[PDB]
């Protein structure tokens, strides 16, 4: 059922750069999740235009952002148009390689690690705060699945067992004891209003 497998050798160089630098601007990693989100949202929407059926696995087009104190999680939710399996094993990291590698060296060349996002591999500073993520993910063609990874050089993926999700993807940052402040209803709504105002769908966080 679970599959392991190593990361690209140039994304686990990346990630424990994200772990191992002393970086306290650590917010940026809400705004490259919203961000792929807001474009897995543009794109379903885009099939749609030629293929209304590309919605029968639902209409709503949104975000959610949900912090739960109890379980240490903030959880990303968007209702775009998924990942399948290769998407999850090779294909977004072969895309992600000239990307992954200048920004190594823009960062040997004294670069800030908020450029990461213009580098195309923004998603991977959900490591500045979180010691495990899971991504559960259903594309319109494939089954839902679960890929996780606690940096350390790999990732697993497997079917997904629990709730239908419908279309899109979960994203689950299981935070570090120290990164809590991401779970305040106050702390959220501050970074969404200064690095996410030009999303064109509703971003709602629920409160607990
Ligand atoms: C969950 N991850 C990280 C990861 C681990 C394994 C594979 O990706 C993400 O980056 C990520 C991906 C999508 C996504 N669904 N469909 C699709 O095309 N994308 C996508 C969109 C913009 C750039 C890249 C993308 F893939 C999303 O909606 C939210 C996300 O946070």
């Amino acid at each position: 059922a679970v599959e392991t497998f190593a990361f690209q050798a140039e994304i686990a160089q990346l990630m424990s750069l994200i772990i191992n630098t002393f970086y306290s601007n650590k917010e940026i990693f809400l705004r490259e999740l919203i961000s792929n989100s807001s474009d897995a949202l543009d794109k379903i929407r885009y099939e749609s235009l030629t293929d209304p059926s590309k919605l029968d696995s639902g209409k709503e087009l949104h975000i959610n952002l949900i912090p739960n104190k109890q379980d240490r999680t903030l959880t990303i939710v968007d209702t775009g148009i998924g990942m399948t399996k290769a998407d999850l094993i090779n294909n977004l990291g072969t895309i992600a390689k000239s990307g992954t590698k200048a920004f190594m060296e823009a960062l040997q060349a004294g670069a800030d690690i908020s450029m990461i996002g213009q580098f195309g591999v923004g998603f991977y500073s959900a490591y500045l705060v979180a010691e495990k993520v899971t991504v559960i993910t259903k594309h319109n063609d494939d089954e839902q699945y679960a890929w996780e990874s606690s940096a350390g050089g790999s990732f697993t993926v497997r079917t997904d067992t629990g709730e239908p999700m419908g279309r899109g993807t979960k994203v689950i940052l299981h935070l570090k004891e120290d990164q809590t402040e991401y779970l305040e209803e106050r702390r959220i709504k501050e970074i969404v209003k200064k690095h996410s105002q030009f999303i064109g769908y509703p971003i709602t966080l629920f409160v607990e």
